[PDB]
């Protein structure tokens, strides 16, 4: 933090310390100022905040009224569903608290400090600003500080930039302001030293470090409300107000009837009927099993994602994946596989589009290029498949193995007879080999230092290079590779005296050049198709990487996010933009490059500020704040534990196409939830229509609270779940993300609910009337029969809004068939001689009256299918039915 622009001396005078260390008294004094070098809503009376839900208020009042009326067991049943669904909400809030853990067991446990004039190892938590720390290879950087002594020091800063490659450190003052990854004279707590010796003065400990800033970012990330959760809140308020209006109307009708009517009835009988009708409508309108059924449908979605090795922690998260509009992705490790890979090559004697795959189909230039790439390196791959060596060198033996040439056969056939190690100030490596009684020296390295030592080229024979069209073409192709962000290596050999047994450093001149290679961190194979798949779904994909701008533009230009000559925003350029300017430039970036961990969480917050449900995919500590802040965080299975604990879905097999698949799965989840809710309320609406009609005509209440509770809880639970198991619709994933403000009955579902409900109600009204011709008790049995059987049979009509049961496949959904058969068993249980008076079914209720009621239910469901088929064959633009 602006320390890297100062010299070591200025930083020393700022911390009031020298390079010979601190004394014990000064260290104790600074420990009181700074503290030790370490990091550091939920409450179970929230069970009371579950009682702010209107449906809960309605059911609590209905339960108390029934308590007063003497209906105790149905009051107890209501209290059971209340207690249960409340704990269904508490289990959704409690687990999110262990996501607020910030488990940093990756901090360094030891510090190698100079104190009192003596080098000693201390607990790293005891470090303080001004301490002089020594770094050696394999040590973990214990605190942030400014280097003042470096001996070829190289550190892995993959926790801040996402790149596991070691960066070289230098003690020089950085004159200009550069991004966080390019702070060459700064070391950061949490990183791992790879090579060299170092010595730095601590400038930051505890939460005043870059990793401490990451911990603070994780802390501030607060959970969002789910789109389904918002839709259900708004609908619950509407249902509560409506029910309150119906109850006021019930008391109004009862009071006007006793006031402006026949004196026969009592005030007591009228007030009791008013209460019974109000409680009946209250229970009938509320789908008491809704949150439970929704949980089961969500579970089916998360299991379908689990078969693809995508483990979703929270159940509602799968539905949120369906409403995704922006997918922010990290590059290294996420879009790619963090695997250096040969992608292009150049041979002067003919370059092909792709390198051939038969080792015997190759040209002599191709076989010599492969032999030099394999024999001039020390990397290896064992039988298990573990890679050992520099990833640049493992890229070459992986290239040979990819093209059906086992690198081991070449290492076994040509043995190493002498080597020159790779020098830093002489980026070059040579090995000595005997090729069919001819000794040769193989040599490889970067084109800049290799062209200066090449005096021959391998075209047809061994030929001297002319500057025009040979060296100029080589430099043309090298800089063309650099424009595409490719690491280039030049290869060559030298025929050697047959008496040589060792290589000398004076023998690395007049080399015969063979060819060139170009390697990059390539995207995953499924990335191209997934990005196109998400574009068809109305999903914007943004790339947020800590890698360099050139690499981040080359990729992204390759995966279909950037056209040629499109620029990527940098963390340096981003930190200088205020939020208002970023709000106006946010929708026109596609790639951010070389960003800090705070930049990612800032972009994700900005996209959420646009109102978009955002997903963030990542694999490292630099993504963790953005993974926790995002609406849905997806971590790579091969990523760090910090990002996995911060994410909501984890791709165990690193299968990138799972993300888009999750969106597709999520979309069908919500579609099926909509189906189930529409199925549930269509039944409730039919019940309300039957009760209110019985009210305005002064009939007996067609239903009992115990009957309504039994239908809404036991009979209608399996059919709603079965509707939850419905196949994905054909044109899903061709659709745009749903609006968050969209209602839960939007898009023809409201029309479907009212049509099916009115039909069920008319069926119950006619059924109750027919039963009313015998006795009031017979009318209750027939109204209950028609209601429960029309709700059972409606499942066929509720499977789809645009397709009859016979059309989709009458047996295409086997869970619906089993559900209807099981509900028939339920209705049969209600008429068993023991449970008849329980369900208010008189002894005289026979197969004749049952036949009439069941026929009415079946006729109503046939009318639902007829109305649907007329609506979708003749009014198919905006589906609306008539007849
Ligand atoms: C094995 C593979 C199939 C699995 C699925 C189904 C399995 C479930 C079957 C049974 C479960 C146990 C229920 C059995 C006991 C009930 C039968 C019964 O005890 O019956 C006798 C009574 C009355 O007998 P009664 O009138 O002679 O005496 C009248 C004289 N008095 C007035 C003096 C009484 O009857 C009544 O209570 C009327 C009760 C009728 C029960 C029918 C239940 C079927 C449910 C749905 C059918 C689908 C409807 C489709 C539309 C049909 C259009 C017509
Ligand atoms: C079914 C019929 C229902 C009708 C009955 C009506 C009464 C029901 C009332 C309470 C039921 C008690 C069961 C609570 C579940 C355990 C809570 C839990 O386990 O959470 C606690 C979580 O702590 C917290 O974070 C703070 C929240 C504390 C919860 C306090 C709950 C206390 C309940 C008080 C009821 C007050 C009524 C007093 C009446 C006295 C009249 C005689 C347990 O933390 P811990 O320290 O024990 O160990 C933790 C070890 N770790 C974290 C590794 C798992
Ligand atoms: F690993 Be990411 F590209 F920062
Ligand atoms: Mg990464």
């Amino acid at each position: 933090a602006e320390i890297y622009r100062k010299s070591a001396a200025e930083t020393f005078t700022q911390l009031e310390a020298t390079e010979k260390g601190l004394t014990t008294s000064e260290v104790t004094k600074r420990q009181e100022k700074y503290g030790f070098n370490e990091l550091k809503d939920p409450l179970w009376k929230l069970f009371l905040e579950t009682f702010k839900d209107p449906m809960v208020i309605v059911l609590v009042i209905a339960a108390l009224v029934q308590l007063v009326l003497g209906e105790v067991v149905e009051s107890l049943i209501i209290f059971l569903v209340l207690i249960v669904n409340s704990i269904i909400s508490v289990v959704q809030t409690r687990k999110a608290e262990s996501s607020l853990d910030a488990l940093r067991e990756m901090s360094a446990p030891v510090a190698k400090v100079i104190r009192d004039g003596s080098k000693q190892s201390i607990h790293a938590r005891e470090l303080v600003p001004g301490d002089v720390v020594i770094l050696d290879a394999g040590d973990f950087v214990p605190a942030d500080g400014r280097l003042f002594e470096s001996g070829s020091l190289k550190i892995d800063e993959g926790m801040l930039t996402g790149e596991s490659e070691a960066v070289e450190k230098y003690i020089d003052t950085i004159p200009d302001e550069v991004g966080l990854g390019d702070r060459v004279n700064m070391v950061f707590s949490g990183s791992l030293v790879v090579y060299g010796r170092g010595m730095f003065v601590v400038t930051g400990t505890a939460s005043e470090t870059e990793i401490g800033k990451i911990a603070g970012l994780l802390e501030t990330a607060e959970a969002k409300q789910t789109p389904l959760q918002r839709k259900l809140e708004s609908f619950s308020k509407k249902l509560g107000l409506g029910i309150l209006a119906l109850c006021v109307l019930i008391f109004a009708v009862e009071a006007g009837r006793v006031l402006l009517g026949d004196n026969s009835a009592d005030m007591a009988t009228a007030i009791l009927n008013a209460f019974m009708f109000a409680v009946a409508v209250a229970v009938a309108a509320i789908p008491e099993a809704l949150s439970s059924i929704v949980t089961i449908v969500l579970a089916v979605g998360t299991n379908k994602m689990a078969k693809q090795h995508a483990i979703i922690r929270k159940l509602p998260a799968v539905e949120t994946l369906g409403s995704t509009s922006v997918i922010c992705t990290d590059k290294t490790g996420t879009l790619t596989q963090n695997k250096m890979t040969v992608v292009d090559y150049y041979l002067p004697d003919g370059t092909k589009e792709n390198f051939p795959e038969s080792p015997e189909n190759w040209s002599e230039g191709e076989r010599r290029l492969i032999h030099i790439a394999v024999l001039c390196n020390d990397s290896n791959i064992n039988s298990e498949g573990k890679e050992l060596g520099d990833p640049t060198e493992v890229a070459l033996i992986a290239f040979s193995n990819k093209n059906n040439q086992d690198y081991n056969e070449i290492r076994e056939k040509f043995i190493r007879e002498g080597e020159i190690p790779f020098d830093s100030d002489r980026k070059l490596m040579s090995t000595l080999h005997t090729f069919n009684e001819n000794k040769a020296m193989l040599t490889k390295g970067g084109p800049d230092v290799m062209f200066a030592r090449c005096s021959y080229v391998f075209l047809d024979g061994e030929e001297k290079p002319m500057t025009e069209e040979i060296l100029a073409k080589l430099k043309e192709t090298n800089e063309e590779f650099s424009n595409q962000a490719l690491r280039v290596l030049a290869y060559g050999y030298k025929r050697m005296p047959a008496d040589t047994t060792e290589l000398k450093l004076e023998d690395e001149q007049d080399i015969v050049l063979v060819g060139l290679t170009a390697m990059i961190d390539p995207p995953r194979e499924a990335v191209y198709a997934s990005i196109e798949e998400s574009k068809k779904a109305g999903i914007r994909t943004v790339m947020i990487t800590g890698d360099h701008k050139t690499t981040a533009q080359a990729i992204g230009r390759d995966i279909g996010l950037m056209d040629a000559d499109d620029i990527a925003l940098t963390g340096q350029e981003l930190d200088a933009m205020p939020e208002e300017e970023l709000d106006k430039k946010l929708e026109h970036i596609a790639v951010y490059a070389r960003v800090s961990p705070e930049n990612k969480i800032r972009i994700v917050k900005a996209w959420q500020k646009k109102g978009k449900i955002t997903a963030m995919t990542g694999d490292g500590v630099n993504d963790a704040p953005a993974l926790k802040q995002a609406d849905i965080g997806v971590a790579m299975g091969s990523g760090t534990d910090v990002a996995k604990d911060s994410a909501a879905m984890i791709l165990t097999d690193d299968n990138f196409v799972s993300i888009v698949d999750a969106v597709g799965v999520g979309r069908t989840v919500f579609d099926n939830i909509k189906k189930s809710i529409a199925y549930l309320f269509a039944g409730n609406l039919g019940a309300i229509i039957a009760i209110l009609f019985a009210l305005v005509l002064d009939w007996i209440n067609p239903f009992t609270a115990l009957q309504l509770l039994f239908i809404n809880l036991v009979n209608d639970s399996l059919p709603a779940i079965a509707l939850g198991m419905e196949k994905a619709e054909p044109d899903v994933m061709k659709r745009k993300p749903r609006d968050i403000n969209e209602g839960i009955f939007a898009g023809g579902t409201m029309r479907a609910v009212i049509s099916r409900g009115v039909l069920i109600g008319i069926a119950v009204i006619i059924s109750q009337y027919i039963g009313m011709q015998i006795s009031p008790e017979m009318s209750v049995a027939m109204a209950f029969t028609t209601l429960i059987l029309a709700r059972t049979l409606q499942t066929f009509a509720a499977r789809s809004n645009v397709q009859t049961a016979f059309g989709a496949g009458f047996f295409s959904n086997k869970y619906v068939i089993g559900a209807v058969l099981l509900c028939f068993v339920l209705y049969g249980i209600t008429v068993l001689p023991g449970a008849r008076e329980i369900f208010s079914i008189p002894a005289s209720f026979g197969l004749h009256e049952w036949s009439i009621a069941a026929g009415l239910a079946l006729a109503a469901v046939v009318m639902m299918e007829i109305i649907k088929v007329v609506q979708n064959k003749f009014f198919k633009d905006y589906d609306i039915p008539t007849t």
